[PDB]
């Protein structure tokens, strides 16, 4: 038969294939969908009143719908695969994908007298649809939990969909928009029924898997001397102290002086903090210290900020308070976890072209030099883009994000997601799922009221995401061995990126993308 | 319909057909699959610490998967069939096979208040796949229990899959590899869904079902005398005792002296032990006595060793402590069972070309003979292969193993499984099965955690293995009746290879392969 209950409505594909440039990832996981909001759209707001501050106010709605998110690299990549990709390519980018939902099973749970039994409702349905026109608030790219699990074996719960609208305090404005998912043409399923579609990534720039092997400043030959001169002295050396103009040709020895065609990238000052406890000043400056941007009278934290080097050499302990991504160690607590639990990423690789996060961009003269007045200079903590700058985008990690929807705005600049990734105008459409409400027996005499009693049930099934990535091979003529991600030989009680003695896959550290080195 | 619940998704084939050389075996058994490891991959290690010795240390993983093993002769052969094959062929070998899984039924068991009920989950699925590329640690050929039952009627449990990786003590090394079965493209089934495939055995040498009827030493005509001489005496006979060189032509009477073109096979000394209790020395030399090979600082027992004759004639009671296969009598206990329970196989058939297990290979001179110094000789307990050797491989039994995967190594010698069988580089692929986890109702509010609650269920179904064997008929011109496996006429209370009064099929003794005799 075509579609029956005693028939697999799809298969399990979890494979990675490398041919030439194209690497194909395929993942399958087993999901479970709870009933959300008792089949109800609820208005949710957080007020100014009460303990909560004004910066955490919001207005929105929580829907009875769940959504499928695969926006995390680890979903499509095995740790071993991530290794192959990082260690041999100068870049890569998504090309197309394929989604599938199958072997859907709906169960109805009954409880009597502390006795609980779960069996099948076959006639029951499950609704699915894609926001192919992008008419629904984009949830994804907010780094929200609920993406497919990293380990294929694990079975996961489907995230609940909800959105935010313009708000003043705990109130909404005239502008704020209320969306109803049901007002969307969605496809329905019964077990033996399957859903699926395909999408093709708009053209996007290859991510850089290469870390520079020349600093922006050191772009010139040591042996030669520039044909240009610079002002070397305003005053005669020694006792005389009489103003004079002396000019010198910037040479190899005087490298700093010599003129350059390109200058470092932009910077927003980030407060510095040291892993060692003692060094830090004894105040709770987590918030007061941190850089932030104020929008509509509300100050939001600048996380994770513009792309900047985490630390200057040998300052490894240092990190921006808010200027890097942080990943919890497995089993880590959501609130107030200790330092040991967290994995603080490090973006030092990009130090060569990008400004250090914790230091000034540089200095600019504050006044005209005078016969009486002395020259002055001021520091640059906040530096915007100017002609001649070059820079590197923030890195993605095996457990990082992949893409993000570029806001539909009149304009924007270098729209590469600040958390790292590919910026798409038309990203993979949001996939929405929901269990169709099955009413409990209605009262015998007609009632104008809307039914408030339903059979309790949840659904389960497999999901498949297959993505085709385009690689960009290395062309380096570097004579010496390059740096590469490896797993240390030395013995240990547990294996890296494996299950422990209890059956708990764990990702020991974040894994960057740039190991291979390319010239500037 | 094509695939429905009320439809047999396969039939029962249990037949043997003989045409010409080709004998075709077909078996079908009914299996049951329990849930394994609560749907969890678990890290398993045995430590140096505690009672366990260092030689029993290991590191590995236990998977939620089960595997189908047919690697035992009795599965495909009826005892009567084994008889026909052994009693009329000089050899045979596997040619191709066909596997099938069908009539899959998944049951979900419920327990309330000490009340247990088992019914059907139809929408539930079962995953299956073959390691057609050999990317998974090879379990088979380790003589592990869990192969299809010998008796067709019996219903069996499916073995759990698990593997081992490089370990130091209870720790893993950097090299050690962790495999995830789910990362394998596997096919899913619902009842009315069936799986199946075919494989063809790489070319392999016919097993020898023939026992030699000439000793390697006695390969020459009695009547004739060799045209070659040997050194018969170093000293004059009688009183004189003065050195002289005397040479004689090796004749029929002096058979031992005469030169030969071929010499016996290799040997590793095996400690001798007698079935009679009194003869044996009163010490627990089971381990201390036994020969062993030390790998990576760990001593493993040499079981079952190289192929060697169990005993010289009339030494029938004797056997190598570790140098023969042992099969438990039906109902025999796993640990510390008495001698009566066990069936100790006997490889005396091969004594003619192979060295006796318990005796030295022979002797070699230890020094140069001297006018003053006397000649000396030393025994050879360990003897490696040298030009001119010929030997017989170890026999397979009706309840023995069939093939084994030749380790993917740079080199090897005469790669015939030491436990007996056919050595294949690409053996029948491991067949992996697993019940797909069906989650218990999830909590209403999204949780980042991985689901830990599942409906309890197991599966059942029929399995079919069909193998085509190629025979090699006897060509003997032997005038007298040959020895053959028979069942003794004399009355008994139970029939050989039948069920007893309780319904317990039992294999009374091991059944060899070599009865027919061929010349050397
Ligand atoms: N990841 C990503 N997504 C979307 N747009 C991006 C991305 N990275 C850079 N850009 C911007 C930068 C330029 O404005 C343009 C490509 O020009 P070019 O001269 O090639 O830099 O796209
Ligand atoms: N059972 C089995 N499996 C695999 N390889 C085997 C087996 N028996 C012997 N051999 C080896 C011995 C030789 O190296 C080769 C066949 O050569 P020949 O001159 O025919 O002995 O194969
Ligand atoms: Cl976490
Ligand atoms: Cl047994
Ligand atoms: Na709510
Ligand atoms: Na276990």
């Amino acid at each position: 038969g075509a579609d029956g209950v005693g028939n697999s409505s799809g298969n399990w594909h979890c494979d990675s294939t490398w041919l030439g440039d194209r690497v194909i990832t395929t993942s399958t996981r087993t999901w479970a969908l709870p009933t959300y909001n008792n089949h109800l759209y609820k208005q949710i707001s957080n007020g100014t009143s009460g303990g909560s501050t004004n910066d955490n106010t919001y207005f929105g709605y929580s829907t009875p719908w769940g959504y499928f998110d695969f926006n995390r690299f680890h979903c499509h990549f095995s740790p071993r695969d991530w290794q192959r990709l990082i260690n041999n390519n100068w870049g890569f980018r998504p090309k197309r994908l394929n989604f599938k939902l199958f072997n859907i099973q709906v169960k109805e749970v009954t409880t009597n007298e502390g006795t609980k039994t779960i069996a099948n409702n076959l006639t029951s349905t499950v609704q699915v649809f894609t926001d192919s026109e992008y008419q629904l608030p984009y949830v994804l790219g907010s780094a929200h939990q609920g993406c497919l699990p990293p380990f294929p074996a694990d079975v996961f719960m489907v995230p609940q969909y909800g959105y935010l609208t313009l708000n003043n305090g705990s109130q909404a404005l005239g502008r704020s928009s209320f969306y109803c998912l049901e007002y969307f043409p969605s496809q329905m399923l019964r077990t033996g029924n399957n859903f699926q579609f395909s999408y093709t990534f708009e053209d996007v720039p290859f991510h850089s898997s290469y870390a520079h092997s020349q600093s922006l400043d050191r772009l010139m030959n040591p042996l030669i001397d520039q044909y240009l001169y610079y002002l070397v002295r305003t005053q005669t050396t020694g006792t005389g102290g009489t103003q004079t103009l002396a000019f010198s040709q910037a040479g190899p020895s005087s490298m700093a002086n010599q003129a350059r065609n390109w200058v470092p990238g932009p910077c927003y000052r980030q407060q510095r903090v040291s892993t060692t406890t003692n060094q830090n000043n004894n105040s709770n400056f987590a918030w007061t210290g941190a850089a932030k941007f104020k929008l509509n009278g509300r100050d939001s934290l600048m996380n994770p900020g513009v792309a900047m080097a985490s630390h200057k050499d040998d300052d490894d302990r240092f990190f921006p308070s808010s200027g890097v991504l942080i990943f919890g160690k497995q089993g880590a607590g959501n609130d107030g976890v200790d330092y040991s639990q967290v994995l603080i990423t490090d973006e030092e690789e990009i130090k060569a072209t990008n400004p250090v996060a914790t230091e000034e961009y540089g200095a600019v003269a504050i006044n005209n030099q005078a016969a009486n007045t002395q020259a002055q200079t001021g520091l640059v903590h906040n530096q915007g883009v100017i002609p001649g700058m070059v820079w590197q985008n923030r890195d993605v990690y095996l457990q990082g994000p992949i893409w993000a929807k570029i806001p539909h705005t009149d304009g924007n600049f270098h729209p590469s997601p600040l958390m790292g990734g590919f910026g798409l105008k038309h990203p993979p459409p949001q996939i929405l799922i929901k269990n169709t409400p099955v009413p409990a027996d209605p009262p015998l005499t007609f009632n104008q009221a809307k039914l408030n009693s339903f059979i309790t049930q949840y659904s389960t099934g497999q999901v498949s995401v297959e993505i085709e990535w385009e690689l960009q091979k290395e062309n380096s003529k570097r004579w010496n061995p390059e740096i590469q991600y490896t797993s240390n030989y030395y013995k240990s009680t547990n294996v890296d990126f494996a299950v422990n003695t209890e059956g708990v896959y764990s990702e020991p550290r974040p894994i960057g993308t740039r190991y291979l080195t390319r010239n500037l």
